[PDB]
């Protein structure tokens, strides 16, 4: 009867063929192989569930690329004659510049103490005022020459940024072999700041960046010193990951203002908020979130605050659980550095005469920077979600049918045979 | 009829069951599979001729391996006493050497405007043969030391080449942690150049190639300073990519005398024969494509094509739109650099006396590298050419076999049962 | 017969239309597409057994993760007092430290007679107690400063490892923007060696490693120069690799005490046990493999073992082939150094002070270092088996039912039928 009217392979010998070795052989070769499919399928549906992903990478050359974004600051961060007899501002960028660096401070410190008597009376201080206008510049003096594709440029085309170094100006903001060059007069007779705070090097610190992210040193920033040519080549790396259950990217968070998210803009929005919560005011270092804190409220409710975010681990970061998960797109610059004396005996006694400076001062402040997208300058490395819905059905396929020959529709006609004996 | 004998399913239950429910029940289940079929299936072909790819990584050591070739170059280009009376030779080489740098040249300044008047009296002179009697050497007081894997070796393994440095030289011409180790004197009070056209820094500049490949200096060679001691670690990274239909390659495009191709092989191939256009002779820079062009032709006819050939973009690279695509197996050796300050308490004292010169000079002058293999020294990028005709016609085969159970055969039937109809 | 029972289709037409030009042509597409699907199958099981891979990659920030292992060690190995009158001391650590550097030695040359005529009469001499109390060390005198993750630590936080260059010393031994901060005092006027030998340079030299892994300085060790502040960003890139069949990879082999394998600690053990067979004794630079060798023993026995050893190359590495394997499991840390003028024109005056020594000191001695973890810190390669058992199963499936739609079934049905006919 279903026998001879099912696709389902085997169950028709059972049935046409009586004799008694070949009526039961047959059906159980059908078990058999029925219980195999059982396995088979599984696995593969078991495989398919664990959300697999394979990569693809891709490197090319762009001719005509977009440059990214580079912010440098000083080494030094402090005017030497706008310090000299106030020397408590050291300490209190410490403690106000707590946002960006987290490092700790030690209470009853002499430093700390002085600063907080300090605040308790100065009340009217403006630390922003303060470090904008007695901090390092851009100018005639201090960015001696500069060019971008072989076009010059001005200071007036670095916009100013602040940081934990103080003023930072960011170059480009919002060709193989070629690039940006730079030449500083990092000035050491008139910048300065504190080496019993761990400040002891000399040179220039920058980070490059996507024109449409805030630049982050910390301890990230590479380094320039003095005396040498820094020769940065630089390749833009992008990555692309695929959504929670494929990998740790998660696109339905947005960052305040619909802006384009980014690891980074979570934690300082992240940050922000939760300081505007325990205190009225928002740290200057975070700029967008609110009202400017006042100087004493640095020491009484911002500083506590960021132990005790950092004590609950109230700001993860990474899985897709982290507060700030893992972009959708990442875009990396990874840089090699190569370097050069940069005053030649010939270039010395030129500069020399030109900059009106003896050769000394030469050799000890002037920092000479470049860089270039190398030729081989871009690279995607892109998630694929390995197996789609469609891509699974096809396997399935394979297995039901290579066993079995079966169908969905074989399926039904098992169905309704139950149904009827039922 | 047809239903009794097709293996498509479902349609056996529309005939041999003529019952009211089923009759008309099973052909809406043979209607909705159907449909689903040529859905999946184009979605399967669909997806096909998108060309996919994936990549495969394989990163081993290699015990014995083929080490690459090194060019050096003095960062400072000309004797200092072949130039001191002839300072019209940096603006001479300047134009000249537009070929490889194609930095543009300021036309009615001063320095332009007396080579220009010189070229037009100076006809005999001969650029190649100054360039190479007055520029760098290497000799015994050139290359204090050398070494390749604990094997001393001299200047005659190094094969001289042009560059826009000058005279460059090349070694290993056409194990973990060992290479090349050498000590330059760049001897300062005998090489010179002008500061005033951008040449400030000293040291030496190189850049690491396959053997088969002319190097391209521009701006991606790397550097070495004076006083230090440089220790450069490479990893030779291999790459292949797919046709064009999966990748930008293209093999069919082969470069003259049918060497391999490279992407700057052809790049330096389309420009010359853009000049041998429109100027009757080559530039000495490009040197296996013609004769050599007149000092005058420099000015009058080379300089102003290459502007036309940038300003046109005739010269494109990368995707295989352009004149240079990218090529099928790419060789690239990465390189980390670490230094150490050269000359030692110990040791200055010691070359002091060995090299008959004072502490000063020693400090100004020599410049040590050391070029090795890292531990993991290899690396392959492979990419694969996802799904084949083979790959897809198993995809098709499971899709129309599970919601169908049909076949090609099965196909066969149909159309043959239509045929009857008509 | 079998034509209407088997599900092998194109064969029911056969039989069942009699019609001549159907009869004749139906079994030609028959026989058309079985050849097809061996043609098919034979491509897959081909590609099956090559052992295809895929490559899947991840990136991701890991806000807590373990700092790995560094060890340091100083460019200059002895102590000058300690060596100035034992000038011999050179040469037999030369000799002796060959089985780390295999850096061939010249017989007859005027040190290796002295030292041999040494060795012959001085047999009591104890070169592992001359380098440990005559060389290298940390000390408050050494170590000036040192804080991990903003946490001070001291000399104590070191263990002492012998090495090529002497005696050395490991931190951290068995978050994004923090790590390790040191700043060293070489001292030069305390450490020398030889610059005959090669040795000119003045700095430290540190490798970086897990922790469970010996450190394998030879010619990899990074560098770090004096007067400069090196800033190394480290990203930790783990990479997996299958077995034998797909990988070169071999999880069989374990080192001596069943201790996790590593391709440098097979080539140690591979050594190490060479040694032992020629030669009574290990070197004192293979620890735990047995007995110290006396002196003589490294002139006649060790030493032209170790040339026979190179020479025969019975210590392969790489390859499955190779005595020492590819690791299952590879951990590297690559590193991006840049540097800064480590005392600026504020600080040199003020660590002149503290320290007590004049400024031609600080600047020629004082080395700083700051080990950091990147953004990005880290990274996974893994290769995959892209296709098992079951998923092969899939293809061959796909394949014989998409032109035959035939089944394992439909096989044995076949094979049934001829044996009746045979
Ligand atoms: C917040 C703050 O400092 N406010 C002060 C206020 O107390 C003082 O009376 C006034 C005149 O000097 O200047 C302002
Ligand atoms: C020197 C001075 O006061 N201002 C200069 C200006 O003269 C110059 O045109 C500009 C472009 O470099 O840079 C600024
Ligand atoms: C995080 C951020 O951008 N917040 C801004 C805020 O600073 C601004 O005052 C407001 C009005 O434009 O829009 C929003
Ligand atoms: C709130 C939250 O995400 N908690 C996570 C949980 O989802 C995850 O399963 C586990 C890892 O096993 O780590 C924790
Ligand atoms: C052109 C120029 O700037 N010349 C200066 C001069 O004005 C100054 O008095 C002297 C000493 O400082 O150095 C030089
Ligand atoms: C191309 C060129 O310069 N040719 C000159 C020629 O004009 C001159 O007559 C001859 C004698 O000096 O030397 C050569
Ligand atoms: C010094 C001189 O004039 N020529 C030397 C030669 O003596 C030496 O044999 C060779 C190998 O280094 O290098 C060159
Ligand atoms: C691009 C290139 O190599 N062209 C060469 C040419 O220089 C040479 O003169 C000719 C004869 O051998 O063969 C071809
Ligand atoms: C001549 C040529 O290749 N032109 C290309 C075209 O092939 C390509 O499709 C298009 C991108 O959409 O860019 C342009
Ligand atoms: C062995 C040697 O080269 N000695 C030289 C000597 O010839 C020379 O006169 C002196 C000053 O130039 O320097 C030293
Ligand atoms: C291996 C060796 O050197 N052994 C010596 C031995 O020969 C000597 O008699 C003894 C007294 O000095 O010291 C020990
Ligand atoms: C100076 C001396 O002899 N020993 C010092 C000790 O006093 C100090 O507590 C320790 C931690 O830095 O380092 C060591
Ligand atoms: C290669 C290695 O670790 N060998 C050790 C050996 O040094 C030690 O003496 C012995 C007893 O613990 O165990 C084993
Ligand atoms: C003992 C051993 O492994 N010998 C190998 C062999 O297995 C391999 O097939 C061959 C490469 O073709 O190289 C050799
Ligand atoms: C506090 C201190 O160490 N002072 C030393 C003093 O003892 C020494 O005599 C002098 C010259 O060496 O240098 C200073």
């Amino acid at each position: 009867d279903f026998a001879i009217s099912t696709s389902f392979h085997g169950i028709h010998n059972i049935v046409q063929n009586r004799s008694k070795i070949r009526r039961v052989l047959w059906l159980v070769v059908v078990l058999g192989s029925v219980s195999l499919v059982t396995w088979q399928i599984y696995i593969r549906l078991l495989n398919y569930f664990t959300w697999p992903t394979t990569t693809s990478i891709e490197v090319q050359y762009v001719e005509k690329m977009e440059f990214p974004a580079v912010t440098f600051c000083n080494l030094n961060r402090f005017q030497t004659d706008a310090v000299a007899k106030f020397g408590v501002i050291f300490f209190l960028w410490h403690i106000v510049s707590k946002v960006l660096h987290l490092q700790e401070i030690t209470a009853n410190s002499t430093g700390s103490r002085e600063a907080t008597d300090f605040a308790a009376s100065h009340q009217n201080f403006s630390i922003v005022e303060f470090i904008r206008n007695k901090g390092f510049y851009l100018n005639n003096s201090t960015l001696l020459d500069c060019e971008f594709f072989g076009k010059p440029c001005s200071p007036k085309d670095f916009a100013h940024v602040f940081t934990e170094y103080g003023n930072c100006f960011t170059f480009n903001h919002g060709v193989s072999g070629r690039g940006l060059s730079l030449l500083f007069n990092v000035n050491q007779e008139a910048f300065t700041d504190n080496p019993a705070l761990g400040f002891v090097d000399a040179g220039i610190i920058f980070v490059i960046h996507s024109p449409k992210k805030v630049p982050q040193f910390d301890g990230l920033g590479l380094l320039s010193p003095v005396g040498m040519h820094a020769r940065v080549t630089i390749r833009q790396v992008k990555t692309v990951h695929q959504e929670y259950p494929w990998g740790e990217c998660n696109p339905n968070i947005k960052l305040q203002n619909f802006s384009s998210y980014s690891t980074s803009g979570c934690l300082k929005e992240c940050k922000a908020q939760h300081i505007k919560k325990q205190c009225g005011c928002v740290p200057f270092l975070l700029p967008g979130y609110g009202i400017e804190c006042d100087l004493q409220k640095y020491f009484s409710c911002v500083s506590p605050v960021l132990d005790h975010i950092e004590f609950k681990d109230l700001c993860t970061v990474g899985t897709h659980n982290s507060s700030c998960p893992v972009s959708c797109e990442e875009i990396e610059y990874p840089a090699t550095i190569s370097y050069s004396s940069f005053p030649s005996q010939k270039a010395l006694k030129y500069l020399s005469k030109k900059l009106n400076q003896s050769r000394k001062y030469i050799r000890e402040n002037l920092v000479k920077i470049e860089i270039n997208y190398s030729d081989l300058n871009y690279k995607i490395t892109q998630q694929q979600k390995a197996v789609s819905v469609s891509e699974l059905l096809a396997d399935l396929g394979g297995q039901l049918g290579l066993f079995c020959g079966a169908s969905l529709i074989t399926i039904i006609e098992i169905i309704e045979y139950l149904f009827t004996n039922f």
